[PDB]
């Protein structure tokens, strides 16, 4: 019941400790509910000519791994970095460059799956126009899953991209240094760290609800860190950090929208009314940190209703809090109005950077806006913080995947009294 795989392994082997597998394709040929797969640490380079497991959207996508099989309730399938060995499994996909096809590395339709402790790097984009690739894409039917301590970095693909599925828990994952340098002149406008976009086909309790990002970090993603546009059920972002998004990796060169948390929206299309859910979901961002994104930190992103921004810290992220909503009902032309039905509470905002701002575009008559540092009588300053050394945010996680201890953006005990019960620490 416990299978093994290894970069110096063979798919002709039975998949034991002494003689392990070599690819997840063979793994998907055997597994059933309850079984474990220990993925031994090292670099697995996916061959250039490895046939896809499936395709979607009429051959628009090469799907490298179809995570199609399911566990049962209390009996999951578990794909796990081998916990008896140091280091991490790394799937390299630099070589996978199929002709005129988008790439999904993990395409998830199965339920009760548990994926932990490995990396996906080098995911390609070869298409020239409006395109994207994804490391993980999750759709209608993929329920009750867990993705933990998975790192999606140093490629061109979106980290995690949700079009459907229920109660998926994305825990302690990192999505960084991702940038599409090939398509549309290298804008990188489609490459987010984390993307919650539960489509019209996947609504209903048990079908699109209860998806949560938690403990995740998103940095140097060319577009946004986290994005919940075109999201029909409520997604929650808890205890996450989004920083240095909107830039080409390792620089302050302009790429995409550079939002830390784009926590709603259905677009401001001038030509047509966008499709929307009948109940506008109250998304939540909570106990989360935004720092030095290109343009904005915590952003309602033209949402058609309420959002919770509770107990977040925001530092030098352009517009740190922006609550801009689209007017209701849907109307052309698309007109922006002061944010309505929001819960904005217990947040902290440091602005020392040229052009940045504490809050914009909220209606205090129509939203609950209480106990935020930017509304207090005393302005927040650099001395109030124990550290502001940004390299501490890129510290390697604890051995069990939890976010590392950081002094960054944490108040001093003196400052904690003058800003009490404010911020994500
Ligand atoms: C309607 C609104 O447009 C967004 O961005 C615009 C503009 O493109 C950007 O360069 C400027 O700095 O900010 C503007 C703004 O109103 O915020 C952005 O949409 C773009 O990216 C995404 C996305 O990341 O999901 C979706 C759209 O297809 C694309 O045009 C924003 O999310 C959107 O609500
Ligand atoms: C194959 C196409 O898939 C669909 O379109 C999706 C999406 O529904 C559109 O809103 C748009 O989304 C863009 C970016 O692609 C996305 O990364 C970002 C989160 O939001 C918008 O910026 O295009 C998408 C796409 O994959 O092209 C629809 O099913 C289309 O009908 C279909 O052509
Ligand atoms: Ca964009
Ligand atoms: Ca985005």
């Amino acid at each position: 019941k416990t299978y093994y795989m290894d970069p110096e392994g063979s798919d002709s082997n039975p998949g034991t400790s002494d003689k392990p597998f070599a690819t997840l394709v063979k793994v998907q040929e055997v597994v059933v509910a309850g079984d474990v797969v220990y993925i031994n640490p090292g670099t697995y380079v996916v061959p250039a000519n490895q046939v896809p497991m499936t395709t979607t959207n009429s051959g628009l996508y090469h799907c490298v791994f179809h995570m199609n099989k399911s566990g049962e309730a209390g009996k999951p399938i578990s794909y796990l970095a081998n916990p008896n060995k140091q280091g991490r499994p790394i799937f390299d996909l630099s070589q996978v460059k199929p002709k005129d096809q988008r790439i999904t590395v993990f395409y998830v339709t199965g339920s009760n799956l548990y994926l932990k402790g490995f990396d996906v790097i080098g995911t390609q984009v070869t298409i020239t126009g409006h395109t994207q690739s994804e490391c993980f894409r999750i759709v209608k039917g993929a329920n009750n899953n867990k993705f933990e301590d998975l790192r999606t970095h140093d490629g061109m693909a979106i980290g995690f991209y949700l079009l459907g599925g229920s109660n998926n828990h994305i825990l302690n994952c990192d999505a960084y240094n991702n940038y599409d340098s090939v398509s549309e002149g290298g804008k990188g406008g489609n490459v987010d760290g984390f993307g919650g976009h539960i489509n019209s086909s996947s609504v209903g309790e048990g079908k699109g609800t209860g998806n949560v990002f938690e403990g995740c970090r998103a940095w140097y993603n060319s577009d946004d860190g986290f994005d919940l546009i075109n999201c029909f059920e409520a997604v929650k972002i808890i205890n996450c950090w989004s920083f240095l998004n909107g830039y080409k990796p390792g620089t302050k060169e302009v790429a995409g929208d550079g939002t830390g948390f784009k926590a709603g929206g259905y677009g401001m299309a001038a030509d047509k009314l966008p499709a929307i859910p009948s109940v506008i979901p109250q998304h939540e961002v909570r106990n989360s940190l935004a720092y030095y994104n290109r343009l904005r930190g915590f952003y309602a992103n033209h949402h058609l209703g309420g959002i919770i921004f509770e107990s977040n810290t925001a530092v030098n992220s352009g517009e740190n809090y922006n609550m801009t909503n689209r007017e209701s009902p849907l109307a052309l032309p698309p007109t922006d109005v002061n944010g309505y039905d929001h819960m904005v509470k217990n947040n902290l905002s440091l602005v020392t950077r040229s052009g940045s701002k504490h809050i914009v575009m909220v209606n205090r008559a129509k939203s609950e806006v209480s106990n935020n540092s930017f509304d207090g009588s005393e302005e927040v300053i650099e001395t109030d913080f124990i550290s502001l050394e940004e390299a501490e945010l890129m510290r390697d996680r604890k051995p069990n995947g939890d976010l590392p201890d950081v002094n960054f953006g944490k108040l001093t005990t003196d400052a904690e009294l003058r800003f009490w019960g404010m911020g994500c620490f």
